[PDB]
Formats: C-alpha cells, sequence, structure tokens
C-alpha cells in the first residue's frame, strides 16, 4: 500500500519537449535509461521514503583492495543514498583491517568476514559494486528498480558486434554476434533483493557448468552477468554516468555528471 504524495511545487514536464535529444533515454522493452535530466529527484525522493526504503550496499575487499575502502565508504556517506536507511555490507579477509569510518544518522555497516535470508529481512533493494572506487556525486533512490545493469564505459556507443561478449558456443554465457542489447559492467547491477539473489544465483550455477566442462568465460562474473540480463531484461539502466574512468576516459561532453568513478 502506498499513501498520497504531499502537495509539491516543481517545473511542469512539457510533452513537447524531448527530455534530452542526444541520448536514449527509455530502452526498447520501456525500461528508463537514467541519465542527469531525466529524473526529478525530489519527487523519487518522496515516494521512496514515504515507503521506508532500506538500501543495502555489497562490496568485496580482500586483500590488497581492503585500502580502498575508507575512501570508498566515506564518499558513499556523502553521495550514496542521503537521506534513506543504508545498510553497508563489508566482505573481507581482513575484518581487523576495515577502517573506522563515521556514518551518518539511519546508515550502518557489517563486516562479513570471508575465506542470503538475512538480506531479505534487513534490505530491500541491494546494490553490488567495486570497492577501488569513490562517489563525486549523486547517486540515489532513482536507480531503485527491481532489476538493474549499468552501461560499460567502454562500450555505450559501440555495436553489439565490437561487445566483449562470451562468444564461445561452449560456455553458458555464450552470447551470438546477432543478439545483445548493450554491455553491462559486472562492477554496477542491483535490484530487490529477491531479483539480486535469482541473478547471482543463476550466474553461480551457469560458472560451475562452465567449470565442470573446463571452460571460462572471456570476462567471468561479467560474461555471465550480460548473458543473464540478455535474457532477462532490466528494469531499469544505468548511464555510464553511474560508473566511469575519467583516467581513461576523459570527461565527454555527454556525461553532465561523473557520479562513481575508478580510483587510480
Ligand atoms: C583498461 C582495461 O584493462 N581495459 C579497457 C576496457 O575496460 C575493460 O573492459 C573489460 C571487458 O571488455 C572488462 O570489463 C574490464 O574489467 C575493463 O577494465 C576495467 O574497467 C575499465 C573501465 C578500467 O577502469 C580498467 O582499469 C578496469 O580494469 C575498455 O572497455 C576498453 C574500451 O575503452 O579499453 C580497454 O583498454
Ligand atoms: O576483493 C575484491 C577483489 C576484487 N574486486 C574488484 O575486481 C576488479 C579487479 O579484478 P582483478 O582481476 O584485477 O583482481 P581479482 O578479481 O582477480 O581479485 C576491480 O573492480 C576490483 O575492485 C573487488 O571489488 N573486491
Ligand atoms: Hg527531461
Ligand atoms: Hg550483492
Ligand atoms: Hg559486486
Ligand atoms: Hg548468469
Ligand atoms: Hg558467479
Ligand atoms: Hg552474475
Amino acid at each position: 500500500f502506498m499513501v498520497s504524495l504531499p502537495r509539491m511545487v516543481y517545473p511542469q514536464p512539457k510533452v513537447l519537449t524531448p527530455c534530452r535529444k542526444d541520448v536514449l533515454v527509455v530502452t526498447p522493452w520501456l525500461a528508463p535509461i537514467v541519465w542527469e535530466g531525466t529524473f526529478n529527484i525530489d519527487i523519487l525522493n518522496e515516494q521512496f521514503r514515504l515507503q521506508n526504503t532500506t538500501i543495502g550496499l555489497t562490496v568485496f575487499a580482500i586483500k590488497k583492495y581492503v585500502a580502498f575502502l575508507k575512501l570508498f565508504l566515506e564518499t558513499a556517506e556523502k553521495h550514496f543514498m542521503v537521506g534513506h536507511r543504508v545498510h553497508y555490507y563489508v566482505f573481507t579477509d581482513q575484518p581487523a583491517a576495515v577502517p573506522r569510518v563515521t556514518l551518518g544518522t539511519g546508515r550502518q555497516l557489517s563486516v562479513l568476514e570471508v575465506r542470503e535470508r538475512r538480506f531479505l529481512s534487513e534490505v530491500d533493494y541491494l546494490v553490488c559494486v567495486d570497492v577501488d572506487m569513490e562517489f563525486r556525486d549523486h547517486v540515489g533512490v532513482e536507480i531503485l528498480t527491481p532489476l538493474f545493469g549499468t552501461l560499460h564505459p567502454g562500450f555505450y556507443g559501440s555495436s553489439r558486434e565490437a561487445f566483449t561478449y562470451e562468444r564461445r558456443p561452449q560456455s553458458q554465457a555464450y552470447i551470438p554476434k546477432d543478439e545483445g542489447d548493450f554491455y553491462y559492467l559486472g562492477g554496477f547491477f542491483g535490484g530487490s533483493v529477491q531479483e539480486v539473489q535469482r541473478l547471482t544465483r543463476a550466474c553461480h550455477q551457469a560458472m560451475m557448468v562452465d567449470q565442470a566442462n573446463g571452460i571460462e568465460a572471456v570476462w567471468h562474473d561479467e560474461s555471465h552477468l550480460n548473458k543473464y540480463l540478455l535474457r532477462h531484461k532490466p528494469t531499469k539502466v544505468l548511464s555510464p554516468e553511474y560508473l566511469w574512468d575519467q583516467q581513461l576516459l576523459g570527461w565527454p561532453a555527454v556525461l553532465r555528471k561523473l557520479r562513481f568513478t575508478a580510483v587510480p
């Protein structure tokens, strides 16, 4: 049950004025593609807050990667889902190496040592990202949906033929040259807990099959993620604003904001 939104004053949307004339803002299966300028964050924040939405953010920090946690968490505090309930889940082999980062109210962090049902009872959405990154601008509820993928910054303007999908038919991640919508990044995906667990379960099983057959997808987890999203269309697709590498790719005009970027 969703309660009514309160009175709000904002610019009237213009039916005869395209949102963006330089990029595709909706997929062929009617899933919005999130770019700056396509959403009014005040309306979205209202909608998700009225639902008391809790977002789980998962990251893995194994071995040397624990060194990226401080900047990752500190910047997440400034840009990730501010105003909403956030639960960070840090999976690491070095619990005592996790930095003590100060968190804002309504935000918590759990350290899980490595060397499920819990998510279902603790969060509404799961967002899984790479840890060797930093937030530089707003990453909010505009991304929340049952299932989302993010456009790889290196292929958003490429033809499917050039996509580095797994091309060997002997692999479960196989995608032929005449198939494919986009090339999604393995480093930033998410959705509802149920959908994210369905995706990870499908990929885990597909990778086990490949292993048994003595084959490893060209881009591992990312190759399987792409196969899954090809067959199970995401309900939202995030633009490259959400995962960029300014050192390697600069700052093109098409990107009004660089929200989440690689750390050199
Ligand atoms: C720099 C790199 O090693 N390769 C660049 C490509 O980025 C990689 O793309 C493959 C799939 O084709 C994987 O997704 C891989 O993880 C990507 O590299 C990683 O992400 C990029 C954006 C950088 O941050 C890199 O440091 C990181 O390892 C890229 O798609 C192409 C086209 O731009 O150039 C390659 O040099
Ligand atoms: O504990 C980890 C290990 C790897 N990565 C991510 O994996 C990618 C790097 O892969 P690489 O092959 O260089 O290391 P590996 O995956 O073999 O650990 C980057 O996005 C890292 O941030 C991560 O986020 N946490
Ligand atoms: Hg618009
Ligand atoms: Hg996850
Ligand atoms: Hg991840
Ligand atoms: Hg998969
Ligand atoms: Hg997997
Ligand atoms: Hg996957």
